[PDB]
């Protein structure tokens, strides 16, 4: 449950996407250290150039690696679902634009932690910030609000992602999320505050993304 | 357990190896399709350059994805063990050289079929076809003979593997495996006829192997 998240864990990520009829596949790879909250991953677009901006995919592509202080270890639903893992469903609303519908399995296929995601995006404006590729290669820091569901013995989360546009404006992305266990902790109201860096591999010819995250828990 | 294989299934493999003291790790990723019997996978050595040739690891690294025709479905042991899974133990005798001892766990992990493997190779000649890396980046077509092991509630299999050598000569490798259920249809004597292509990913800078297989059952 948590003994798995001592030390460093190799991570494998697979995204299967479809936005307005445009299909694409992404394979991620790297390491996570939940004890310090660190994520280090390289993503690869295995279908050529993406039909959507890389930052719009950041939230969808391992909250189990968030750092919970010892006084909040009770409230770590994510880890305690391991190995068996959990389903993570999201509907992501982009203001004045399309929406993403996602469903993911975050499970321990045992040496690696694996996140496999189905993504379908609909009703995106072709000259909007998304399909028009007008979003900066950035990612601001957000709080992620977590509450519990006795009903599915899972959790729910609410947060808004602020995407930087080349204008200097902000593209808002409202996230609504459900996490339920794949098989048999439930937390008090608390939040995850996230940080993210986006970069490139200067020797990578395919459309890719290098990502670094530090997520720690708080609010209790 | 034919239900789980009606379509395409994502496959993730892990090989933990030690051949003549040389430790190494191989991650495998890709998908299978047992309705046509196709495997398309990519393997990565996360450990550095392999001490052994990639063809010597091909058999160790999902028969459950073999194609059984409608009239042979009563002999498909591998699929009947799903998703609970089976243990596959092998001993591989390389003619006039060392030997492989492999133990594997082939079981379902969410939507993934997972193959966790332990491999130990001993008594290899350093200037032989294996440690000396003399085997062509190749794989021949074989017949994998399967019989029932009623005492074991599973199946035994026996086959001969023909590795091409740079010589123009052949390196024989005698395979003996015992497949036992974790958590099954019983099979008359039949065989699996196999075909395999080995290739590279030009964008992958680590020691790797891209694999593609077509396996069909016959003999009844």
């Amino acid at each position: 449950g948590e003994e798995l998240f001592t030390g460093v864990v190799p991570i494998l990520i697979e995204l299967d996407g479809d936005v307005n009829g445009h299909k694409f596949f992404v394979r991620g790879e790297g390491e996570g250290d939940a004890t310090i909250g660190k994520l280090s991953l390289k993503f690869i677009a295995t279908t050529g150039k993406l039909p959507v901006p890389w930052p719009t995919l950041v939230t969808t592509l391992v909250q189990a690696f968030s750092r919970y202080p010892d006084h909040m270890k009770r409230h770590d639903f994510f880890k305690s679902a391991m190995p068996e893992g959990y389903v993570q469903e999201r509907t992501i609303y982009f203001k004045d634009d399309g929406t993403y519908k996602t469903r993911a399995e975050v499970k321990f296929c045992g040496d690696h932690l694996v996140n496999r995601i189905e993504l379908k995006g609909i009703d995106f404006k072709e000259d909007g910030n998304i399909l028009g590729h007008k979003l900066e290669y950035n990612f601001n820091s957000h709080k992620v609000y977590i509450t519990a569901d006795k009903q599915n013995n899972g959790i729910k989360a609410n947060f808004t992602i602020r995407h930087n546009v080349e204008d200097g404006s902000v593209q808002l992305a409202d996230h609504y999320q459900q996490n339920t266990p794949i098989g048999d902790d439930l937390p008090d109201d608390h939040y995850l505050s996230t940080q993210t860096i986006l970069s490139k591999d200067l020797n990578e010819k395919r459309d890719h993304m290098v990502l670094l995250e530090y997520v720690t828990a708080a609010g209790i």
